[PDB]
């Protein structure tokens, strides 16, 4: 079954909206659903063959009450805030998200133009960001951010739901966070500090070796294996975003796998911890002020 | 598995449309060449490796493939059916051998095409040729965004080619081509919502009309047909703008590929002969076919083995 | 006598960036003038050929009494708050514009980065916008935006200050006004309504003939005719900015001139009227809600701080 | 005075518009004529910064009296027939020359669109030919073809009419020819008797070494000194255009000069030949087909009217 | 199961070859380098998204795998075998180790370079390190587009990938490699019509000689190999340019991908050794072979099992 | 008076070739000069409009002597080799330098075939490096290297021979070195202390502010003021270089100025050291295995031969 664009690469351009939806506007969002992907293809074929155009759309879990009855995705459940010793995660109201992505903003913003044209007066919105390509694929601090994204037959199966649960199969799980960062505390530490902070080196983007690596560094704490052997991955469209007249540096975090349980436990260790690691030092930088998760459906669910 | 010939590859920048007659006699030669196009393609295509993007698409006509071929037929191959509406016609003109030809280059293809036209020089008669380009943001000549909802991936696999209904000629396809002119001083007279009302879509967003809004005699509604199973029939369209200014000639080169032609003629039906809703499309008030053919595209393994 | 990059072409990004100066942040400020060029050199030539980044920096007249002890160019004044019957063309504070272009926009981000971090706790930040090239070279109300923009030899004599103010020669006067649209009534129009509004076709850009053009569309009103039976032109680098979710579709306009009577004598036209018009149709549809004046130096000038 | 671009390299796309005016068609053009930059603007506005698009326009001997009163540019006169022993070089009827390039054929294809539409009734079409690139600036016989044009200040001095005709300064003169080529013909020649009928390598340009280049040869007969001994130059934007089942194989020649004595010079030495050389061996496998000369006036003349 | 290295992958237009010999008891370093490679790949590869196309192809020599590894080795896999000529010799040269690096760019190709060496340093010898990089069209140093016949899509997959006749190996290739060096005087003193008959395609135009005039000495007419069914046997060839105009050197570093090594090995037999009409391959009067490599590169999963 | 294309910008490939001229070769030589325009034009025309293809011919001290009659540029001597305490500038030989540049390689290596070509039995090879860009402008210390290049008129101040020598106005003297890293020393370095050697940030390539900018650092070093308080400015080309399996990882500098004595300076200062600087840290990394100077006629010195 044909799944939305959630196996894509990231682009230079980024839009995340994210909306609720107000009592009372219940039919209109179906039926903007309904319409979505006719959408996308009414403004992204004016840019064959660069454009790059995609969205993908998702649905909270209570929303997904509210629109649907009947079967529901085995995983899909409100985002679970995390209250560590010292960060938090926090869990912030999201019903609908649609992530767009284009070469270029112009596409993003036509496309987000035509839906939220159609959804007015039935949602509010809750979060918007304009996401853009830093350099050579960096985040804002200063990393090469992406690099151990799953491609492939690998992705495939790190991301979308099969027979597992099979009415659902083509679908994904997104969980989002809009990160701040504190870039003057993050420029007081030298470059080297910086790498044992997230576990690579910063020019060159290699991993460094298992004999530097920190136990709370931000990779050694993402890494996980299952109960199995195999790594357990998720893909993520991150973008960098921001505004220098306000002092905000952004990451905007997206990460997409077949099962939210993936993702979870990834947050767990770093916000929660390990026996050999209080949190993920990243976070000594980085505040999270929004938490949505939301289930991605197979493109001819929204069809109907 | 056979390999199909380029026909679910997208829209380029810049094609040659060329469609030929077999002289009498000439069928060797053609044979010859059919078996060496995709030789030809590759000799110039690996030249403008990466971007060049050339392909070439070759189809036979009904007549010419019980000229040429003793042994199995496409089910469906028959000749291009005219359509005599009250009004407006879909005249059906001769046609023996297509040859579509797409690049990111003009260059490609003139070159491509004048290789082939050197191997058929005296075996065939040239009927039709067209240079066709890309014109701004995907429109035509009419200035609508044009191939918006073709199908994509795999419901294109599945709208374009033959399958097990045909097993002798999986991998094929069937193409209909018809060159429109149109009467762009009549068009350039209605204001923009009247050519929207024409069209079914609007005119500089694409976006297509609601259906409490959309005439029933637009282009859109009357190409709008549902199967048995619910959904739409889906053809892939490969259009392109044409013209020359000094002669007013503004055209559209329509060329359609389907996995059986039933479903391009049921629409051309709906559009020449009309429904109980609609006299004809309204498009073809602006708009005069010249041309009309249909072809079979075979799998490129069926070409190379002759 | 080397001139900033005021004659440069559109981009496909854009950053500008509006502050005031503390008191106290002066000498701050002079250093950061100082450094622009040598701030812009170190970011861009990272990206060329193709990054064209480049950054314009003005500075109001308030301001420059404040910086300078020395000779004001002769046209430096605050922006005139014009007030229409029906609208108006506000004044709001903003001392340095940093006006950065690049093809990319995390060119304009980085360098926009640089200058900020040199002036924190010096400036207070008064407007930042984004924009974005949107499809071929279209503002929010969809038109092609930029045609008539003066070329070659005709932008230089539009655009730089030369004999007539000679010490600032090399400079050139800066307008900016943030406008918001509504798009919800632009809507409504027809096609052919939004050309009568405008003055030129939407789809195709050609420019309406003389006796359809009405003389409250905009391009009638900001064609404007010297003295000498000469055309007035000015350069605009106009981008749009905005965001969905709060129903803001914006034009960021920004114009170069000479001399800012060339700019004030089209917002005249365009907010108070003239015999044949009350008032330009687009301010129907478009609400300035800043504005501001400033002289954009000669780069030696900044670079002898 | 501002030239048309006249200097403007080659582009991948061309439209050549050749027209006559027809009775009473005088007012009409005039009117086009005064608009052109405009409309160049509005289309080409569109696709910046790759677009390139660029038009000159025009006006032949016959048409010049016709639209015009007063004063003639110097060398302009009705296209002469050059009729040789073996080839000749044909006149046909031509008023108006609209020479349009761009980047891509689309942007081309608007301006003579909107071009041909502002001279509906007026005007006669003689002929259109839109022009490709072909492979890496080849010709239709395989050579790379404009190597040797003058560029920067050798252009300026070679292309526009300067105090010679003051009047006229920032004009130029071009000669078209449509040419029909004998691929068969050709195609039966070595590369190395190709390469002596042109007088350069084939595969690398290379110009072949004295010691070696024919007398015949297309590059000895073209290369001409003034009775200073300086080498007269002109600039060719000549283009490849065809159709492979009418089997035509052709160039587009089209060359601009301060004055078209320079131009003559090479035709007559290319169809009457010289002592040493019955005539240039390229035309036993070209043949012309139109022949036609315009003056390109300066872009303000045309502004003016 | 099976996920080939990036042996399928297109041209590219530039490109660094790299031949090492493992030094004695520097097994364990490159035992540990060869778990490591694919992430370095995408350590460089992913800073230049979307357009950098930076590939790695990792090959084992037959002497370095029976150091390395314990268990089975791959059916095909022997030292490159000297071809001893009356006139011409396909010589044998050491190595261990190939790096096949590609890329749009020649910085990422020499980045991943360095942090494989780097690693390497004190275990390997480096024997041949070739920057390659297009030429104008996709020519060579000959003048000759270079590649065009090279299969692609499923008849690519067939020829080149190790498949069910050696299970443990499925997803691995044969690759081998010869460094050539061109005596360009003696080539340029040829008419392009005698340059046309030793290649046997035209050179401008890359359009293949028809049978009927290709010579049986022809380097196409050689390379062109039928097997028991009257199938061509193919090989998949990313040859690049390389030279250094100062010490005349103008070479072609030849490298060709197989399932197996005797369809390559018969290739070269009928150029070094002919046949009943041709003593040799005519294109070896102009190219002296320096160096001559056979390799294994394993699935992808292989390296990373490590 | 033209100059060579010693004003243009960096490329992404560049092939630097120098050779010295066998007794016997003049003659051969001479004819070479005199068509390397030619060629270049042959071959660059190919690959307009993007090929960016340019040589600039340089010649040194001894072969001009042995090239030519008359008067000499008045800088024109043999490079100087500078024994230091610690690191050694050395001489090496060298009669002409071609310095080739483009947007790709193919296109320095076909006209590098061609002039080599032409001087076979003449000349022998003494260094050929073919240079690639490296990320965003980087070398092989990972910095961004080419930042503070003076641009418009002041690179034209900086390095054409002017009226000190008006028999040579529109030269330029080139001083070219090939330097080799030891990367393994470098890379033993924290960044913070690789900073230090260069006075500029790596990542970001913001100058050090002065307070903490050392004195042996490469930028405090090489910046230098002349008498009359004029800053001494040299256009720089460098490329990066390397052999991975060889070690070999290099930055090939080449330097152009309008006198040798700016260069020297430099060179000096870097080498020698000053009151406050041993030598340029810079050297602790890096070995000169070459070095030559060269002058470099205007264009059409070389076209008169
Ligand atoms: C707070 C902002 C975040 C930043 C700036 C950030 C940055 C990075 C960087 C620079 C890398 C190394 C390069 C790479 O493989 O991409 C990385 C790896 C990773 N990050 Fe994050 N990250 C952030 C938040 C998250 C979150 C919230 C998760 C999961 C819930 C996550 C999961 C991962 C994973 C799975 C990897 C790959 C680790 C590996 O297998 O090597 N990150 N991140
Ligand atoms: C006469 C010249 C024609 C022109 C200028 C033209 C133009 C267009 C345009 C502008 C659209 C809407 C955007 C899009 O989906 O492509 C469209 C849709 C379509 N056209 Fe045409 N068309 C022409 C002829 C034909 C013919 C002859 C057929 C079939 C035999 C056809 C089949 C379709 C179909 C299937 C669609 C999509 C309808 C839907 O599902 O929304 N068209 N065409
Ligand atoms: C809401 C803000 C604006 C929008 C959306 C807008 C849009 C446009 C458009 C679409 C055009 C026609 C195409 C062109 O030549 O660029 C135009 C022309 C022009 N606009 Fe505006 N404009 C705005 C504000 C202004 C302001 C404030 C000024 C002057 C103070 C101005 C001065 C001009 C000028 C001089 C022209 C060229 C007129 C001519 O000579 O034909 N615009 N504008
Ligand atoms: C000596 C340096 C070599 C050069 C310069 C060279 C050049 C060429 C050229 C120009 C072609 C024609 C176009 C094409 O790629 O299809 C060709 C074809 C070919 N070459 Fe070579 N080649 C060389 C060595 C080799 C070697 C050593 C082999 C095999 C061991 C080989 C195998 C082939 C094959 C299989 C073809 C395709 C023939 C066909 O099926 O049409 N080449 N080569
Ligand atoms: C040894 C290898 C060399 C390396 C890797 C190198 C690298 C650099 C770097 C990274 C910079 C700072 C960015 C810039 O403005 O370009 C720089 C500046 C400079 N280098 Fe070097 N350089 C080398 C040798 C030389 C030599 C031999 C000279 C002169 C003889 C020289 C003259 C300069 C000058 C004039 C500057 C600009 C200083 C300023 O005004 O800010 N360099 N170089």
């Amino acid at each position: 079954p044909e799944p939305q664009m959630v196996l894509s690469p990231l682009t230079s351009a980024a839009i995340f909206l994210v909306v609720t939806i107000d009592s009372g506007g219940e039919d209109t969002v179906r039926d903007l659903l309904s319409d979505v992907a006719s959408l996308e293809r009414a403004v992204g074929f004016r840019a064959q063959p660069d454009g790059r155009l995609s969205c993908v759309t998702g649905i909270g879990s209570e929303a997904w009450d509210r629109l649907f009855s009947g079967a529901r995705p085995a995983g899909l459940h409100p985002f679970r805030e995390l209250d560590g010793p010292v960060h938090r995660a926090v869990a912030t109201p999201g019903d609908l998200l649609f992530h767009i992505r284009a070469s270029r903003l112009d596409l993003c913003f036509a496309l987000a133009t035509e839906i939220m044209g159609r959804l007015r007066g039935a949602v509010t919105p809750q979060d918007e960001v304009h996401g853009f390509k830093y350099f050579d694929e960096r985040d804002m601090l200063g990393f090469v951010d992406g690099t151990e994204n799953p491609t492939g037959a690998a992705a495939r199966r790190a991301v979308l739901v099969g027979a597992e649960d099979p009415a659902f199969a083509g679908g994904s799980y997104a969980v989002v966070q809009k990160y701040l960062h504190d870039i003057d505390a993050w420029e007081g530490l030298s470059v080297e500090a910086q790498e044992r902070v997230i576990g690579r080196r910063k020019m060159t983007d290699v991993e460094l070796s298992d004999d530097v690596k920190p136990a709370d560094s931000h990779v050694a704490l993402t890494s996980v294996t299952g109960p199995d052997g195999s790594d357990l991955e998720i893909l993520r469209d991150n973008m960098p975003f921001g505004s220098v007249g306000r002092e905000e540096f952004g990451t905007y975090f997206i990460g997409y796998a077949r099962t939210p349980e993936v993702t979870e436990t990834m947050l767990e260790r770093m916000f929660l911890g390990t026996a050999s690691a209080p949190h993920d030092r990243i976070l000594d930088f980085s505040t999270a002020v929004t938490g949505s998760l939301f289930f991605t459906p197979a493109a001819d669910f929204l069809e109907d």
